[PDB]
């Protein structure tokens, strides 16, 4: 499964250098986007931690979380235990955890470079809805840079609140000495 990804990352995301390392955040992205086309999601958050890692946050239903019969596991720890990027950035990062907020609970699970720690679990109460992703990309596999480029993600992120007219979308940088915060939004019929 996963292991294939992890040997052959050429295959799944194009290259190893730092434009893989920067498809890893529009393959998470992307699903937030699919999740406010659905008509749910309303803003995303996108995260450079000061550790290089990266956080994205939506506002939408929440991954589910119920049992599925034909795998009888959690359809959220399908979504990046299986081999449709989210497991990809899984596979490809030393970390990654999972927060979905649904029905009053956050439903929490990590994963080490690719493999589950522990059963789904409710670790808090909550009043919010949607799914928080995180990820530390594995410089075993970036082995040329694993740094972030702000502008270059910003420069995306703004294409994509323009595709998607009425999103809010934001990135921010939190490394040292060069915090920033840039928020997009194109209004609908309202403007
Ligand atoms: C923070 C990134 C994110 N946010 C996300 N938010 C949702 S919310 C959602 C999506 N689809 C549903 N379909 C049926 C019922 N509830 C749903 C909730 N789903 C997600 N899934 C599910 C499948 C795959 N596309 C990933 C994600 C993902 Cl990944």
């Amino acid at each position: 499964g996963l292991e294939a990804v992890r040997k052959r990352p050429g295959m799944y995301i194009g290259s190893t250098s730092g434009e893989g390392l920067h498809h890893l955040v529009w393959e998470i992205v992307d699903n937030s986007i699919d999740e406010a086309l659905a008509g749910f999601a309303k803003s995303i958050q996108v995260i450079i931690e000061p550790d290089d890692s990266i956080t994205v946050i939506d506002d939408g239903r929440g991954i589910p979380v119920g049992i599925q019969a034909k795998t009888g596991r959690p359809a959220v720890e399908t979504v990046f235990t299986v081999l449709v990027g989210s497991s990809v950035v899984n596979a490809l990062s030393t970390s990654l955890d999972v927060r979905v907020y649904k029905d009053g609970k956050v439903y929490y699970q990590e994963y080490r470079r690719g493999a589950v720690v522990d059963d789904l679990k409710v670790i808090e109460e909550t009043d919010r809805h949607g799914t928080t992703v995180h990820f530390i990309p594995d410089p075993e596999i970036f082995t040329e840079t694993t740094v972030y480029d702000f502008d270059k993600l910003a420069t995306r992120v703004r294409e994509l609140a323009f595709l998607n007219r009425g999103l809010h979308i934001s990135i921010e940088d939190r490394r040292e000495g060069q915090e920033d915060k840039k928020e997009y939004h194109y209004e609908g019929l309202e403007h």
